[PDB]
């Protein structure tokens, strides 16, 4: 799978390396694969408006080959939400996560 | 709905808040709902071949989008491109649809 | 077609237009489609765990309207991780390509 993110926020390289270890961790656990097949990527710095405001925000594309469904995306927006609430202090209603479910 | 954009042309931050005004307005107008639906992001100074050239070109992708809404949305987006960066080459793709 | 990579490493403006103009040609002869139709994004110093590390890798979207035949994503695949390990010494390994095959035309002006 992979978890494509972009925020306006300009992550420091701490933060950043943090971050994607937690979503790897949190992506490989929740739809049950091995870390060896989880990429994530961290796309900081991009300007963003969202609700006619530049607060921050992050965006995110969730990709998977299966294993994705109601039981699982839930989880998933709640733990990585909660990674960017903690790490970069975005609000879940500035974080959007589209899910993918690919052929 | 989300619009993320690419661009190879390097955008300063006025004219990227004039930019990210501008499709907000044009989007949320051209689809009825109101500005809270609406994000956009810009991507600028990222090196982009189009046709054989690096002219200044835009990409766009639009993501969670009525018919016709398209067209005219990433025409409107086109040209407002074009008036702030003088993008003349734009494609614009309706993704996860 | 539409080639979106990223990377993280930093990658100069030369060695850019060099692996976006051989990512044109290479699209453009393995779709059979004129160059016209490819367009190439790179977007590099973007930082990517794969596989929990952090060493050199790249993804890629290619999106073509309508999709590409059998084995023509396999041909893709392997000449566009070519040119990023001559290019960026990224190995095939760390290179993750999705393929969108859209439904719908390409909204271009
Ligand atoms: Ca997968
Ligand atoms: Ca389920
Ligand atoms: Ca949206
Ligand atoms: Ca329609
Ligand atoms: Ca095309
Ligand atoms: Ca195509």
């Amino acid at each position: 799978p992979t978890l494509n993110l972009f925020t306006n926020i300009p992550v420091d390289a701490v933060t950043c390396s943090d971050i994607l270890k937690d979503a790897t961790k949190a992506v490989a656990k929740i739809i049950g694969k091995p870390e060896s097949y989880v990429m994530i990527l961290l796309n900081s710095g991009v300007p963003i408006a969202f609700a006619g405001t530049e607060e921050p925000a992050a965006y995110g594309e969730l990709i998977s080959i299966g294993g994705l469904g109601p039981g699982v995306n839930g989880k998933l927006s709640e733990t990585i939400s909660e990674i960017l609430q903690i790490k970069l202090s975005i609000d879940s209603s500035r974080f959007y996560i589209k899910f993918y479910d690919s052929p």
